[PDB]
């Protein structure tokens, strides 16, 4: 495969339907050497046999709010694969009801939290691991059309994923230099954890499949090798890219319409809502 | 004028070369009641007599990380002016370090710190005065293009910047049900006593001097133009728009050569660096 | 006002409901100078009052696709008024057909006229009047969303407009160096002549209503007001810009929903769609 | 390989450097099975054995110039391959004053030669091979960071490109409702037969590579390799997406400095200019 002896750490999984996870196993199935880390023992009570069906032997703690997790990691990595040809940073947080009502109400609190947790945690990360990446190594974390544009109560995630994109551009410049690259992927909606605590996240999903170009969902498997792409050398050329897998949603001006032309009415007043 | 009879809160007046001024200025020659806030009383030593200067003896103090300043502000303004038809964010801090040096070196308190005084700030001044904001009202905040783009040593206020933007979408959103506008105005390099106090300022400050398309910088005035319009009912259909105000700048997607066709040379080699 | 002894050429005029009249209207109550064109006889009918309406007695006639005609302007507006100190260009033409159904159905044919008529047509009309433009003059064109969003069946029209406001960035840095500015104004939806020749106009304009931040359509003063902005040394800092006037209906990336919180439902399920 | 078995038709080779080729190298490489198309005989004696080399014995012509070409291109498919699993459109001409110069001289001659060969055809190659295409096919063409931002001397190109990217945009909708892929690929400034007529090309070259993040120019199998997985199932979740392989140069606001600090210095001012 095109990660054949590459070494790569995954950050982010809590279940077998964790984006990072859909990353992971399209890396696995091209040849890379996993590791991967957890937030506590209760989420590594997935992450171990997930790790164990992608012939990993490599798992760590790391909540990225702890500095010392991130020390304990750079010893950990160095001893067990010596050094890292690409990282996965697919990490994110903030209080549920930062993510309900609107942006006005949100608490100082939940802000910081948020930023931290989802932004800062990327910095810290790849700071961290700098020394031990090879050349020609890449950095992928995740974001979503919500940094550009308004999202229905995604909120002060929508100022994280705007900080988060920016931050990969200045990432890229500061890297580039030693032939590192970085990049974010902007996938669509989609089933995991995360998003079955978000309210009315079905809709969410039925008005991107039925208003999005390929009129479907982005599957995990979709997600996970445009991530494995933008993570090999087969784009050694991309850098700085906020690269959409989302069936074509960011095109979208306004609510599909184009299969009906009798006078021309939405798909979405003709497709789960009648 | 544009603003004859309209009442608006000016926050982040440090000197007469301040952003925050120069819209001050402009709404003013439009007939706007003006009130200032000041960051601590060495600041009010100036801001003071601009007030005066400008017919305003509404003058409140505002340390943005200071929450109980928030409430007396309310109170101020709601006793002293009783409503408010704009209000002007020109407010961004974050440690001298993290702008200078790469974004990987920063540290999660002055990333807070940026972000905090940078952003959140926008949210807690808006949301604590919105039952003082009239219908039509219009809120404007400052940006940089090194929110969406690299820009030499802007590190950490590039991510700030790009969360900020994001904002002013989501409260347009969040507002726009009231009849309420939010802008942000992203205006080219220009010396105030913030961007004096920046590495290098002046370089990047003759760089879009003869890169841009206008080939000079952008004024003060011209500054404060760009804002009152977008403060006024002239703007009364725009929203949600980070409006840019660099003498055309943004556009270039690398330094210009036009003027010279012998064989195209970079004005840059030619003007100051022969 | 701020257009006091300027003189500019209005083009696009057809009645009292073009855009190229609101922008007129405006700049008129700025002390402007005005001049306007017409596309033949039948128009000119309307051109014609609006035109004494606004102390204007220059009066010429223009098919952009007629190179004589230009010579003739050319000729006319150096006699009749000497100079220039701003422009507007609000034409744009594409067959009924091209409107409906789908871009690949698209003849070569009217895929030529669109960019014809709706693109080389502002070139045209810059280049030849380039000698009669004073320094700080300021060109404006009309623009929409379908340029970089895909709109409902707009089609051709969209890779005009695109194409359109690429020629805005291009003309910016030629005509930069002598201190003249080049924009587009990128209108939201609004009934006019063309407009009401547009199958299921009414839809784009309810959707918008709803979903625009400001909850409601564009006036055609708004427009208006913005151009003369755009057209006066208010803006003399702005150039290459897309500058929207929509009700802040660029923003969004669905269909709002923020009123509705029980389970958050889509604005427009609840308006005009019961 | 990801297209094994996979269908494709490569347009626009002219010779082993060409951009369509590199991608053909790398989807070769991937199993698909390849077809070809030349403008006039004189390219055929460059195509047929670049064509034989990777296995094709489908070498058709095509002048997209001319519409009966078009009509052979079907039955030439339709009885030679049966089907279309994916397409490649790398064509893009305009008179070689248009491209020197300003966009202000442009003729109208010039400006619908460049539309039409460079953004028309685009659609007449799909819309006539539509029937052809197999459901999850992909299309993709070539655009340039000149769409969205002035480049020198890019000028009337850039609009093509700019209306290329809308059209790349609305096809997207067109046939996702088929379940067909349509992308662009920016690649950056590249040796190749079209570039190396360019004025001042070197230049373009020096510039992208000292300015650029991963500081070097990319090479053919890079940009092959990005198209190859655009044209793959491996990026089925992605459509209507304009991916930039330019060493991550489109993200930079300004020229670089970076690695130099000692009052911040221009990369450009130490490298091949002193
Ligand atoms: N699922 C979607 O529809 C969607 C869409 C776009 C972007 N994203 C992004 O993908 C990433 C999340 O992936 P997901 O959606 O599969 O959710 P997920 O729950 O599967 O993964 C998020 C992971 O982050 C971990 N995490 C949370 N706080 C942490 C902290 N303090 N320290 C260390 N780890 C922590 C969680 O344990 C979890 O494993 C996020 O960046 C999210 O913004 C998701
Ligand atoms: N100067 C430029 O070239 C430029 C360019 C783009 C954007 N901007 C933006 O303009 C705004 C500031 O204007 P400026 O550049 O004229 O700088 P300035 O020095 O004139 O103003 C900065 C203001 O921020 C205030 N401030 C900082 N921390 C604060 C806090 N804790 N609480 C309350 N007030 C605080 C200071 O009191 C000061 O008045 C910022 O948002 C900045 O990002 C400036
Ligand atoms: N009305 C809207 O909702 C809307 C939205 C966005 C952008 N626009 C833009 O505004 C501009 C026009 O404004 P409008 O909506 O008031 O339309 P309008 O019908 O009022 O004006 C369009 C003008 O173009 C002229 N024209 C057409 N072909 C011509 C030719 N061959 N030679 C000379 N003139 C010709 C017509 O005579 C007409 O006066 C267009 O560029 C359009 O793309 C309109
Ligand atoms: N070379 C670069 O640095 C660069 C950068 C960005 C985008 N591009 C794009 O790549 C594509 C071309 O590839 P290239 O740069 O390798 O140049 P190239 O010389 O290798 O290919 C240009 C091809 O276009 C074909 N062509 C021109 N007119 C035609 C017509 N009327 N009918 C059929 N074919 C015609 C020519 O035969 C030629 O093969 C273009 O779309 C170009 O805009 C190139
Ligand atoms: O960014 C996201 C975007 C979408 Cl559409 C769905 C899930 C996402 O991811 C999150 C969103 C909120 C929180 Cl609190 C935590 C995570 Cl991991
Ligand atoms: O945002 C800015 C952008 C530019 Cl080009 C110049 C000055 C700016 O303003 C600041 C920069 C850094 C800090 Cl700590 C505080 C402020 Cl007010
Ligand atoms: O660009 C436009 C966008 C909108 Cl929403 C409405 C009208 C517009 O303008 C036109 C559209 C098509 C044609 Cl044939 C002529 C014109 Cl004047
Ligand atoms: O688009 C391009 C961009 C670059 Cl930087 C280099 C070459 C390009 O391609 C062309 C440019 C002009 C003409 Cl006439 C034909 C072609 Cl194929």
């Amino acid at each position: 495969g095109f990660l054949k002896g590459k070494k790569g750490l995954i950050v982010g999984v809590a279940n077998n339907k964790s984006i990072a996870y859909g990353i992971a196993q399209s890396c696995f199935n091209q040849g890379a050497t996993l590791a991967f880390t957890y937030l506590n023992e209760s989420l590594e009570k997935r992450v171990r046999p997930i790790a164990q069906e992608l012939n990993s032997p490599y798992v760590y703690e790391l909540d990225v709010s702890k500095e010392e997790h991130f020390k304990s990691l750079y010893n950990s990595v160095k001893k067990d694969l010596g050094s890292l040809d690409f990282i996965v940073h697919s990490v994110a947080f903030a209080p549920k009801e930062a993510l309900e009502g609107s942006l006005l109400e949100t608490s100082k609190s939940a802000f910081n939290t948020a930023m931290e947790i989802s932004v800062y945690s990327l910095i810290e990360l790849t700071n961290t691991l700098k020394p031990l990446l090879n050349n020609g190594a890449s950095v992928l974390t995740l974001s979503y059309l919500g940094s550009t544009k308004y999202m229905a109560h995604y909120n002060v995630m929508g100022l994280a994923k705007a900080a988060l994109e920016s931050a990969v551009r200045y990432l890229a410049v500061d890297l580039g230099k030693h032939h590192i690259r970085v990049n974010a992927l902007s996938a669509g909606p989609i089933r995991t954890l995360a998003s079955s605590g978000i309210a009315d996240f079905r809709m969410i999903l039925k008005w991107n499949e039925i208003n999005a170009p390929l009129r479907k969902n982005v599957s995990l498997e979709e997600v996970g090798n445009a991530g494995m792409y933008l993570l090999s050398s087969l784009s050694s050329g991309v850098s700085g890219e906020v690269h959409f897998v989302d069936a074509g949603y960011h095109v979208m001006g306004m609510g599909a319409v184009e299969e009906k032309d009798n006078k021309a009415t939405l798909l979405w007043d003709l497709h789960k809502e009648q």
